[PDB]
């Protein structure tokens, strides 16, 4: 579990959304896994705006924070879960380090500021869903 809490924004993974967040809802999108809430309250969360390669993530399967190197965000084959059958996932970045379902929300960050939450995993890999792109976070 976990979000981003940026201005009057909460990002989650769409497949964690709950219901107030589909009541609150400001945006979703499904080959992303991302869903985007508004909130009563300001965040203190800043979003990077960068095209870094090399940051750390959380993984509460570990409680532990890991450095890792991480691909461009791309259009990547992911397996099955519980939440989606197996599909192309876009804007996803991937590293090499430990994941389990629970870990999801997960926040990985830069030098800059946030760059994206934990989506997938197994075998040694992490992937992140990327919100750099998302300028949008950043006002209204
Ligand atoms: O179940 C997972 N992700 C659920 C969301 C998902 C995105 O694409 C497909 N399902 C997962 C599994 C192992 C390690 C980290 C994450
Ligand atoms: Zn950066």
């Amino acid at each position: 579990s976990g979000a981003i809490y940026v201005g009057n924004y909460r990002v989650v993974n769409r497949h964690l959304a709950t219901h107030n967040d589909w009541a609150n809802l400001v945006w979703e999108d499904s080959s992303r896994d991302l869903l985007v809430s508004s909130t009563t309250a300001q965040g203190c969360d800043t979003i990077a705006r960068c095209d870094c390669q090399t940051g750390v993530y959380y993984c509460s399967s570990r409680r532990k924070h890991y450095p890792v190197s991480f691909s461009k965000p791309s259009l990547i084959f992911v397996e099955a879960s519980e939440y989606y059958p197996a599909r192309y996932q876009s804007h996803l970045m991937l590293a090499v380090g430990h994941s389990e379902p629970g870990d999801c929300g997960g926040i990985l960050r830069c030098q800059h500021g946030v760059v994206g939450i934990v989506s997938t995993g197994g075998n040694g890999l992490v992937g992140f869903a990327d919100v750099r792109d998302l300028l949008w976070l950043d006002e209204e």
